[PDB]
């Protein structure tokens, strides 16, 4: 009978689902830390500098 | 999936941001030294002279 069939079917479907949800989370836990990252050291960039108060020479 | 195209397309912005950041620091530091030295320079071409006491001749 159909019911045997549909079962068989059923698990590889879930599996499947299972796959595409995995990748969709890991690539934006990879992309979470570059762009948390990238944010902090340009804030740092612009802020930080030098400045020359006076020259003296002998 | 949109949030995946958001953090792509985020690092760009931060970077864009740090360029436009940049060409004008540079340009005051540049601006800086030239109207420094304009102004000391014109300070000593006024009040500096040279006067004639007497003229004597043999």
């Amino acid at each position: 009978e159909t019911g045997i069939g549909t079962l068989i079917i059923f698990i590889a479907m879930v599996l499947v689902a299972a796959v595409a949800a995995t990748v969709l989370i890991n690539t934006a836990g990879s992309l979470q830390q570059r762009a948390t990252s990238t944010g902090s050291q340009t804030t740092n960039q612009v802020s930080t500098g030098l400045i020359v108060q006076s020259i003296y020479g002998m």
